């Protein structure tokens, strides 16, 4: 009686990443509409809405529910933007496109990973996947995408994925501008950093990306994993109280990266 | 403490579907190289090999091992053909393409489902998925694909999937021709047959496909699930003893389909 | 001084195919907005517009101009449907998608040809091409697509292309229903009909498609080339006067097909 | 009698770009097999051949002819690499893939442009297009691709296109190593350089790419347009005599770029 091949293993996550929350207002037009521990930002304009990230694949219905609470019908969603195309951020994109008619704008690296459904990941292989989706517009570094007069600027910050992107826009609160920076992850979870044949310039890209994050226009920083920027979505009006600056987020990420690099030289993860 | 969204659920299968077996010769050039309960046929020519189906995603390494036992190095695999693009038959195609340089030939319906990784299935939704892969050649009904002088003919038999295909070729044994028919599944597992908005002509297609299977050139029938044609790969040289004819396979499938249709009218699965 | 390789040759067409016209009303909601000799139908609903075909690639701006004359802003175009994915009918689809955010719904055969930009055509090779575009929804035979409460039904009629489709919907005029049938081309221009290795069942498909066209619900027939159904868009309110029935269109196409088949047997085009 | 829309215009080129030539040996394994004025490099190994660029779409048959003269049958072509995905360098890729079974390896930017057939170009729009093709392997900056033991290293040099790549490998001649650098174009033909909304960091990318080219391992430089590196393929064994170094090629390109930038500030092309 010899061993059969192993069964496929599902991508399972902490319960808080799947815990629905009601819409939490970030600025006049901008709302967190994902789960307690995964960001999905809805930006509402007079000419339709923009969604930045959707979380896990199973979050599609919840996102549509929260859009409805905000007055956004499915067909009112015009545009989906992404931080990076891993299953816990781009998971429901294919379903959202089918149910809303929204288009996706992303850089070429994010587009190719999204079209693979996250398979053949440089570090994860086929372990963390989701339904594939197509990008409808390819964007370049620094390119501006505008919906309802609100301009979103892309800032490439490769490392966590080759296509990792920060998005910036200026909202308002109390009559004053609020420069929002939605910066992507700077983690390298389980990654081989040095001499990686699938990503030879990984270290150089991360190092440049720390600098890119430090330089973002940033009155208020948000991140795909809210804990990375010290947000606590579950506490409502105090959710943003402890939020990091872009400088502090980059500094923390670089210290962690440097320590991980030294541990890899020392033979451990 | 309210319920979080459910975790993703992996596509799990009976252990026998994942139980490796050594190559089992079907005819002079044709070998079963999959698992005990999933067909993957290797056809070896003087100018490279053809693979018809690969089974589950986790079978890629085993298939390459069996190819090596047959004298087929990875780069010797020229062509992948498919019965249908469900995860338990097309599962390892993307990985095989990357590791062998083989091309995929398939009809348009199979190509679109394969490129989705089986997501947005007409009946399964996103429940049964696999790494997406691209077809390199689109084939039409009755089209002949030739490798090393061996001609493979496609016979469309829509129903189980819109792109379901039977493949026929003539091998030899004991100096005599053996017309092999690799006919696709004719099951409708859990499908809504009547008035299905995603497949309005489902019943008409199945009915035509029973006739197509009856008419195949067929000295020896094989099926993606070997039990459907009464093969038992685990018993070696007796594996083919009880194999059905194409007529008998079509008849059994049609009786099951008609009974399921009546049960659906009677309100049950 | 030996001959260089030939220059690329552009797909050039009769001037009337490129001659802009103002919107011509077909029924209460339905307008011809293409050129004098290429159909592009705009169907306007309370929840956005549908475009059936766009003509040649250079027609994108003209279509948007005519949409504006009808009160349809670019973002109001929700859906693009196609008769078949040749350059003179799907030509501007990629550009329209980028400028409107519309989605494309098409069958798998049309989707694969559209994604090739018409290249590797079964009969034309690479001679007649256009910017590639992706389908966003794959439709099956008989499937209903609804926008603003108006239901469009797909009727597959393979032959002219494998993915050739007739679209039907019911509009109104003078308080009475008008069953509109937009039937695809039934021509085989320069095609090898018999024993075509790239389309082995071509004759069988055309023969079935003549029957499909005869059976369409049809108070008013329109065709991608208006002359094929005896429309004359240039004469305004008399444009539809001489229009054929579906029965007469199918009969004329079948007689032409049978004559061409006999000429092919007799060695001529 | 008002003007019809303009006819489509073919991409026409100088006759020398389409003038076939016999294979010209560059090093022990490496041959120029394109036309007098467009590079297409064949690298022949014990385990199959690599093609770097193919020229214009109409060059497919000529390339296959020259491969045959070199002893390379169609199925012996294993891999296609590209400098950049414009019609005059990637033109015949789709056809070559269909006729050889070769795979394409390219970066994400090149993959997305190739899959568009060069349409929606950042600078050319839809004016310069070719049959779309899919990449089979996505490569990263500095990644090594190996065929028959010969290692090809990718060096990203964005500017002329976002995906512009230099490829390096070490061949031999007279028992000594020859480090070959196939560097992409550094021209900006008709491009808006400053404040280009579709390429906001164009100038920064070109400036970094001049430095990348200067730093390439380079005993012998070749370029997609041979005149850019002072090759003259038509003079046979003297073809390489006047070839530039990488330093000189970068310097000439940067001086031209700086002059064009000043002219753009001065309001001219
Ligand atoms: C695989 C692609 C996304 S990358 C997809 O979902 N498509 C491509 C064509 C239509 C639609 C579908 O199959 O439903
Ligand atoms: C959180 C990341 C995605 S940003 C992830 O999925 N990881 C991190 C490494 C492994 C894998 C997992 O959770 O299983
Ligand atoms: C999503 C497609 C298959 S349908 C894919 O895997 N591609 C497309 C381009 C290259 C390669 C890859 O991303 O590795
Ligand atoms: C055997 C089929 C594929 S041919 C399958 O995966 N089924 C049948 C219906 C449900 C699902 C499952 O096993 O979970
Ligand atoms: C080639 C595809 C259509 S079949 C395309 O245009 N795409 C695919 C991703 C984004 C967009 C683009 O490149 O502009
Ligand atoms: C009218 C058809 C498309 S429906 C066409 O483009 N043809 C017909 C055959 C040749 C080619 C041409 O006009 O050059
Ligand atoms: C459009 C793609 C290349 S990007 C293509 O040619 N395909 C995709 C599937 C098969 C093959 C074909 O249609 O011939
Ligand atoms: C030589 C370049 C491609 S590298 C080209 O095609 N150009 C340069 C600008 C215009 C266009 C043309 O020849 O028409
Ligand atoms: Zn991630
Ligand atoms: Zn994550
Ligand atoms: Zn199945
Ligand atoms: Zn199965
Ligand atoms: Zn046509
Ligand atoms: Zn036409
Ligand atoms: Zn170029
Ligand atoms: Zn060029």
């Amino acid at each position: 009686a010899e061993a059969p091949l192993p069964q496929l293993r599902a991508y399972t996550v902490d319960a808080s990443w799947l815990q629905p929350m009601a819409p939490l207002q970030v600025a006049d037009h901008t709302w967190q509409i994902g789960t307690e521990d995964l960001t999905a930002l809805l930006v509402q304009t007079a000419e339709g809405a923009v969604l930045l990230d959707g979380g896990m694949p199973q979050m599609a219905g919840h996102l549509l529910d929260n859009m409805k609470l905000r007055g956004v019908a499915p067909q009112d969603l015009r545009l989906i933007l992404l931080s990076h195309a891993h299953a816990d951020h781009a998971g429901p994109v294919a379903e959202l496109k089918r149910r809303t008619g929204a288009h996706v704008a992303a850089n070429a690296e994010t587009a190719v990973l999204l079209a693979r459904g996250g398979s053949n990941d440089l570090h994860f292989g086929d372990g963390i996947t989701y339904p594939p989706a197509s990008a409808d517009r390819i964007i370049m570094d620094g390119e501006v995408v505008t919906v309802g007069g609100i301009a979103f600027t892309a800032h490439f910050m490769p490392g966590h994925t080759p296509g990792s992107t920060a998005w910036t826009w200026t909202d308002t609160r109390d009559g004053k501008p609020v420069r929002i920076a939605y910066a992507d992850s700077l983690s390298a979870p389980g990654y081989q950093l040095k001499g990686n044949p699938r990503y030879p310039r990984l270290i150089e890209d991360y190092k440049r990306s720390f600098a890119t994050v430090r330089a973002l226009p940033c009155d208020l920083l948000l991140t795909p994993h809210p804990g990375a920027s010290n947000w606590n979505y579950a506490v409502g009006s105090k959710a943003s109280a402890e939020a990091l600056t872009c400088n502090a987020y980059a500094d923390a990420a670089e210290k962690k990266f440097d320590a991980q690099l030294a541990r890899e030289t020392a033979g451990t993860r």
